[PDB]
């Protein structure tokens, strides 16, 4: 059953079309085959989108797969909601709940709100690009108003190429006026690779700055530039290279010839191509389940003008979309589920931070569950809160009256408490205030030399330091050491 | 449907309104078919040919009025259906005039 | 390698000990913030030059 479909592809989406050609024969042919008529045409001109859509409807196909631009989303929704033709896409998700659209890209916005709330920012800059749309820009302003944030949002996308070396210099020097430190980028990969190079030229990647990339292929762009900088760069991934089928596709993908499939003989892959691959899995699961339920899709006639007045559609496409919304397989993004509208739920997004060795994950974020860090505590050097022993003596070390409600190093008060804070301020270490157990100053035992008290805590390696009323004698210098004396007294 | 029907009718000059969702469809037909279109609707953003528009721009006057009232901190309630060009405009002057 | 590891901000200061100071690349650290001085024996302003 070679079933007629239609495909829309931009002039330059060569990696994506090659991944579609791979996924075409990656799994098929125990059954029905596909008849893809490919349209390597533009996406900006909605008249061209109209011509291609009426051409493929003149063909009379059952389903159309491809991309759309923000100047075409209204046209695609307006034709598909009329003519009941199910349309599937990997592009940016739509704003309104529209029928007959399945969209392969998950949400980013709740993830990005989770990331900002995890880092606990208050004031930042937001460089956005207009031509991807403004839904995230609308979403962050509401929570910025509620969560008392201070956003300086800046449009950057309409800047031409021929002034594109000094516009960024004027832009970041205006950011130097408020002395910005925290930048969220929201662009395509080309604008990211343009803006990272201009940052690394004007010298803004030292320790102190902090960058969040709002894309899905965090490692799909260049990261060898600002890897060794000093700035810290975080982003998101939906394609995790650790997994079994992922690494299988990596080995399958690397061994292909570049000449037959352009952009294929690399290690990594674009997330757009990954979703294009999973789209074939969904689309074949559809016609699989319709032969499971044995429902015939016989058109039984020709199609005609797309301008038919009034045009009348066929509701077996409604049943096609109904069976499309029930597809649940595993793919490169993980599990998939759909809503009542065609939007994706049941996804998982990995949080990816850049380190010196390279990228690494620190946690995941689900469709309902918030940010769960994976407890990756590779911090090998923790400055230990050192052991400070003392004893209760007025006014050297005294209890407070409200010690149960307070905690720890706040509970004690006196001369020695004030002194130890000065020592730790001058020396930069961490400390915890402890008490000697047996309640003594300490002397040695007869015939066994067992120093008890505050002496043996330092002799026997128990306590680390002792700021306390201790008297320099002759018999104490042999086992512990003393500084210069700080307060004189007598019997 | 209406535009294809009237160009099949052989219209010499097209006039009518548009919302935020059909603006690309009409400018994409008119740039190809070279038909003069006239409108009282909201003005566009990019310089498109064959579109005459009677509604004047606003953003310069509104920025001048904010500078005259001498403000620093305010709220801004918007609707999306007329477009978001003014919202994109006032944020840049917010970035400049702090 | 300096411009990769990020040591050309305002504060650092470099002296090139050569004769063709402009014969090498200077578009890299021109906009940095560091200050770079050197020597020339071939002056492009002159007539025969
Ligand atoms: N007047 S006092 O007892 O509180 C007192 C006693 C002393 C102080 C400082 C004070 Cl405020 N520092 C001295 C040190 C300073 C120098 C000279 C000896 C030691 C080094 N030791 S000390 O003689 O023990």
């Amino acid at each position: 059953n070679s079933i007629q479909i239609g495909g829309l592809f931009p002039r330059g989406a060569d990696q994506e079309y090659s991944a579609f050609r791979v996924g075409m024969v990656q799994f098929s042919t125990s059954e029905f085959r596909l008849t893809p008529h490919i349209d390597n045409l533009e996406v900006a001109n909605s008249f061209a989108v109209t011509n291609a859509f009426c051409s493929q409807f003149s063909r009379g196909v059952y389903a159309i797969f491809g991309f759309y631009d923000k100047k075409s989303v209204n046209t695609i929704t307006s034709f598909c909601g009329t003519l009941h033709v199910s349309f599937i896409t990997p592009s940016f998700p739509t704003d309104g709940t529209h029928p007959f659209v399945i969209q392969m890209r998950p949400d980013l916005k709740g993830a990005l709100l989770s990331l900002i709330e995890y880092y606990q920012w208050d004031k930042f800059a937001y460089l956005y690009d207009s031509d991807r749309g403004l839904s995230t820009l609308q979403a962050v302003l509401d929570s910025a108003a509620e969560k008392k944030w201070q956003v300086t949002a800046i449009n950057v996308g309409n800047i031409n190429n021929d002034k594109k070396d000094e516009t960024y210099r004027s832009l970041f020097q205006d950011l130097e006026l408020k002395k910005e430190r925290r930048v969220i980028l929201d662009c395509e990969r080309d604008k990211v690779n343009d803006i990272v190079d201009q940052v690394i030229t004007i010298g803004k990647h030292v320790k102190g700055y902090h960058y969040i990339i709002a894309n899905l292929g965090f490692t799909d762009g260049d990261l060898l530039k600002i890897q060794f900088g000093g700035a810290e760069v975080s982003g998101f991934q939906i394609v995790d290279y650790d997994d079994s089928l992922v690494s299988k596709f990596i080995e399958r993908w690397s061994t292909l010839e570049e000449k037959e499939y352009p952009g294929a003989h690399t290690a990594t892959i674009k997330y757009t191509s990954a979703l294009t691959y999973d789209a074939v899995q969904v689309m074949t699961e559809a016609f699989r389940n319709l032969r499971k339920q044995r429902i015939e899709i016989s058109r039984r006639g020709n199609a005609g003008d797309c301008l038919a007045n009034p045009a009348v559609p066929w509701g077996q496409g409604v049943e096609i979309e109904r069976a499309l919304k029930q597809v649940q397989v595993e793919g490169l993004s993980g599990n998939i589920k759909f809503d009542q509208n065609g939007k994706r739920i049941n996804y998982t997004i990995n949080i990816m931070e850049l380190k010196t060795n390279g990228p690494r994950k620190i946690g995941y974020w689900s469709e309902v569950d918030k940010m769960v860090l994976t407890e990756d505590d590779t911090s090998g050097l923790e400055q230990k809160t050192v052991v400070v022993t003392t004893i209760l003596e007025s006014p050297y070390v005294m209890m407070k009256k409200n010690h149960e409600m307070l905690e720890g190093n706040e509970r004690y008060e006196g001369y020695c408490v004030d002194l130890a804070a000065e020592i730790a301020k001058h020396c930069g270490f961490k400390y915890k205030l402890t008490i000697v157990g047996d309640g003594k100053y300490g002397a040695r035992d007869a015939d066994t030399k067992i120093w008890n008290g505050m002496v043996g805590e330092l002799v026997y390696g128990k306590a680390d330091i002792a700021i306390a009323p201790l008297t320099i004698t002759l018999v104490r210098e042999e086992v512990i050491d003393f500084s210069k004396p700080f307060m004189s007294l007598g019997i």
